[PDB]
C-alpha cells in the first residue's frame, strides 16, 4: 500500500539525513558502496554487500512486504560497516548509531503496537 511505502521512505530519509552534535551526516559513506574495481578487498570479506541507494531502490520497486524487511536490510548495511572496518573507528561506530537511529524513526514514524 502506499502508506507503507510513504512510512519506508520517512524512515530511511531520517536514517540519512541524521546528523551527530557536530552537525556530520552519519550517513554519508553509506549511500554508495565503493565499485567492485576500487575496493575489491570489501567484495573479497561482504558476502551480501548493500548501502542506502540499493535500500532506496527497494523502497521504490516494492521490494521490502514489510518494515521487518526494511530492517533486516538496514541491519545488514551496519553488519558489514563493522566487519569491513576496524572497532573504534568512525565508520565502525557510526553504523552503530545508524542502527540505533533507525530504531528510533522505525517507533516514531510506524507507531506500531
Ligand atoms: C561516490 O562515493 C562513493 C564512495 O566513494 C568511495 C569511497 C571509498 N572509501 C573507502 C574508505 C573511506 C570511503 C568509504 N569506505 C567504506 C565504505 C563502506 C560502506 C559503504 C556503503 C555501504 C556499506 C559500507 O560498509 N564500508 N567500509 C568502508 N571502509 C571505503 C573508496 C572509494 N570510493
Ligand atoms: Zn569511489
Ligand atoms: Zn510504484
Amino acid at each position: 500500500p502506499p502508506k507503507l511505502t510513504k512510512q519506508m521512505n520517512a524512515i530511511i530519509d531520517t536514517v540519512i539525513n541524521y546528523k551527530d552534535s557536530s552537525g556530520r551526516q552519519l550517513s554519508e559513506v553509506f549511500i554508495q558502496l565503493p565499485s567492485r574495481k576500487e575496493l575489491p578487498e570489501y567484495y573479497e570479506l561482504i558476502r551480501k554487500p548493500v548501502d542506502f541507494k540499493k535500500i532506496k531502490e527497494r523502497i521504490r520497486n516494492h521490494k521490502y512486504r514489510s518494515l521487518g524487511d526494511l530492517e533486516k536490510d538496514v541491519m545488514l548495511l551496519c553488519h558489514n560497516a563493522q566487519t569491513f572496518n576496524l572497532e573504534g573507528s568512525q565508520i565502525y561506530e557510526d553504523s552503530i548509531v545508524l542502527q540505533s537511529v533507525f530504531k528510533s524513526a522505525r517507533q516514531k514514524i510506524a507507531k506500531e503496537e
